[PDB]
């Protein structure tokens, strides 16, 4: 447990608020130590009306995109939500199943936006949000967002967020969005699953050198179209994702080739380039269109500066538009070059990063020359969600 207090934050040059990818299985038991310090804070009341607005939203996308919405139990999955944030697990020995994107995304969020709050409260010089974001112009007090994988949706919920009213409100959106991309991802799952190629898994890989990468892309292009780069991570390292029934072909090429292989928590398809996850992107983005309480600020109109995965060496800039399209588009369907975003966010500058959620985000080839001025969220001492007072 390292304490704020020897941080030295309040000699920072700048912050960047780093949040994690969604990594990591849960049942209902493991989540639930996590779920309860959410449902007892301060931030109950409005996550409550959030998650209880969650099955109407399932409805709409349900009927928009039929292949997702007949392949998973959403709307049992959302009013079970609600019921467990409002009133309790109920069981968490019975029902024993790993949980599925449409429940895990919306909760992690919500972790993620909760240890960003705290972190907050843990460093303040009352309404913090507004407080960070009117002080960002004063020398060594830059804010910054930046989101890894679906970690973008929590980041670009706090980056439109102007006060605690806006962090409330687009939070909301953030959950809304992370059900509605955990469904397309758990909904192709499923209807994978069901035929021979068996669902997908994905695998953390790892090489040394430029040509041990090159025969890695050889090899997951000899497997095409089943296995794809998710995440390009570090300088000689990615996620890789494929079909069960090619993973074998896959571990043992890739082993042979001096490339080192190992599973990770990640359940379906993220970032991925096929057919079907495109054509439903599409219907999800158009979905979207329909809905003020799905949209992000614009682009020109952020709080704070925040930025995407495709390693453009600047926060997002002020043209770009809808954002909530950009999240979606950048989750579901687009590579995410985190080596390329995270070095572009921090050559040349000496940012503060803190990384929020429940994965380590900074590449290791990068961590080295942040030196001290990073923390882990998890890492830190009395860093649990206070209750509600009263």
């Amino acid at each position: 447990m390292i304490s704020v207090a020897d941080l030295d934050y309040a000699s920072r040059k700048s912050s960047i608020f780093l949040f994690a990818p969604h990594v990591g299985t849960f049942t209902k038991q493991s989540m639930d130590k996590l779920v309860r310090p959410l449902a007892a804070s301060a931030h109950r009341d409005w996550i409550l009306d959030t998650v209880a607005g969650l099955p109407t939203y399932w409805d709409a996308l349900a009927v928009k995109i039929p292949n997702i919405g007949n392949a998973i139990p959403g709307r049992r999955q959302l009013t079970d939500l609600d019921t467990w944030f409002r009133h309790g697990a109920g069981d968490v020995t019975q029902d024993d199943a790993t949980l599925p994107s449409i429940v895990v995304g919306p909760l992690v969020v919500l972790i993620q936006l909760t240890q960003y709050w705290r972190y907050l409260e843990l460093t303040r010089p009352a309404d913090l949000q507004a407080d960070v974001v009117t002080r960002q112009t004063q020398p060594g007090a830059k804010v910054e967002t930046l989101g890894f994988c679906a970690g973008l949706l929590a980041a670009v919920a706090v980056a439109s967020a102007g006060n605690r009213q806006e962090f409330q409100k687009y939070g909301a959106v953030a959950v809304r969005l992370a059900m509605m991309a955990g469904a397309l991802i758990d909904g192709q799952e499923a209807r994978d699953k069901a035929t021979r190629d068996g669902g997908s898994v994905s695998y953390a890989i790892a090489w040394r050198g430029q040509k041990p990468g090159e025969e890695a892309a050889r090899i997951v292009k000899d497997l095409n179209p089943n296995a794809y780069f998710a995440v390009l991570y570090d300088e000689a390292r990615a996620t890789v994702t494929t079909t069960r029934r090619t993973a074998p072909s896959l571990v043992n090429r890739l082993r042979a080739a001096d490339v080192t292989v190992a599973e990770i928590g990640i359940k379906g398809r993220i970032h991925s380039p096929d057919s079907e996850r495109k054509n439903n992107t599409d219907l999800l983005v158009d979905l979207c269109k329909s809905f003020e309480d799905l949209q992000y600020a614009d682009a020109a109109s952020l709080a704070l500066p925040t930025y995407n995965n495709e390693a453009e060496g600047r926060p997002v800039s002020r043209d770009r538009g809808n954002m909530t399209e950009m999240v979606i588009r950048a989750i579901l369907v687009n590579q995410c070059n985190w080596y390329g975003t995270f070095k572009g966010a921090t050559e040349g500058r000496e940012p503060f990063v803190v990384t929020l959620g429940l994965e380590r985000s900074v590449p290791p080839t990068l961590m080295r020359s942040l030196g001290p001025h990073q923390v882990h969220y998890e890492d830190l001492a009395d860093n649990g969600i206070p209750p509600a007072p009263q």
